[PDB]
């Protein structure tokens, strides 16, 4: 199954997927959870939708292992899983969150590209599109540093200019004003790119619509200040007269809940013990001060994964 050659196609379906933390244990110093299988799961439906959709193009962007340093053989061995199964369905390219297998399975494949430096490259999609990538990848200075960037983003935009068909930006870092980190203004996203596919955050952001500019968000709530945050993947659809259009991929994941009290009295526990007994996700308590010997509730309560 290769690539297909279609005169004149004058459009492109893009998955955008992110920051998926493979490897990741939660709440290690109160409950550790091994968030494998929940995510697995995310994964598997955001490669049936890519499926399904039959996109021309994945592009994945942000921190798709948990550890900076020191993945796991398991991480490993589940993107490497995850990827190949993406191929399958459309080219991969992927901008990092090491240099010398990315390189050369490059070299060696026409349906995974790793962009490990700030130079454009040109794909080949499923259909035949081709397609320009501007990569921001993170990369010692102090406001020399910020016209570094600049003049990078600016080069950028030069050879945008030079595109065939299609122009896709991809950066990794921290839109400046979102409500060391790379921050960067989004009015110095190159404009003349078609889409700017963002990774690092883990919620979900549209944060433009010219050029389009989005964090898909995490695939999971990896902690407690993402519960009420939107998580999946995006579906992007481009065409040459018309403005992108694009449909989150909800990945469904387990919901959080932090439930707040002063002391962990009568009317609190019973108040968790309600909650938490149908409750289909994990659960943190936040509470003020000691009041007596806790009652066992992590022991009463396999959903309660901190209390503090």
């Amino acid at each position: 199954h290769h690539h297909h050659h279609v005169i004149n196609l004058k459009e492109l379906k893009i998955l955008h997927t992110s920051d998926w933390h493979l490897g990741v244990t939660s709440w290690t110093s109160s409950r550790p959870v091994d968030r494998r299988e929940e995510l697995k799961k995310a994964l598997d439906k955001v490669v049936e939708e890519a499926e399904k959709r039959e996109v021309d193009l994945i592009l994945l962007t942000g921190d798709l292992l948990h550890s900076r340093n020191n993945p796991s053989v398991v991480a490993l061995h589940d993107l490497l899983d995850y990827l190949k199964r993406m191929m399958r369905t459309a080219p991969v390219v992927v901008l990092p969150g090491l240099k010398l297998f990315g390189n050369f399975v490059t070299s060696i494949s026409s349906d995974i590209t790793f962009v490990m430096s700030f130079e454009p490259v040109d794909v080949e999609a499923k259909r035949g599109q081709k397609v320009r990538i501007l990569p921001f990848p993170y990369p010692k200075n102090e406001g020399d540093f910020r016209f570094f960037l600049e003049s990078r983003l600016n080069k950028l935009y030069e050879e945008a200019l030079k595109k065939e068909d299609f122009a896709i930006f991809m950066g990794h870092f921290t839109v400046e004003g979102l409500a060391r980190e790379i921050i960067i203004n989004r009015a110095l996203i190159p404009s003349v790119v078609d889409y700017a596919a963002l990774g690092h955050i883990h919620s979900f952001r549209e944060i433009q619509k010219q050029p389009l500019t989005i964090y898909p968000g995490s695939l999971i709530r990896i902690d407690f200040g993402e519960e009420a945050d939107e998580k999946g993947a995006v579906f992007v659809e481009l065409k040459r007269g018309e403005p992108p259009r694009y449909e989150r991929i909800d990945a469904s994941p387990l919901p959080l809940k932090t439930l707040y009290y002063k002391k962990i009295d009568t009317s609190a526990l019973k108040s968790i013990r309600d909650f938490c007994r149908n409750f289909p996700g994990y659960v943190r308590v936040v509470y003020e001060e000691d009041s007596g010997i806790l009652p066992d509730l992590m022991g009463e309560i396999d959903n309660l994964v901190k209390i503090e």
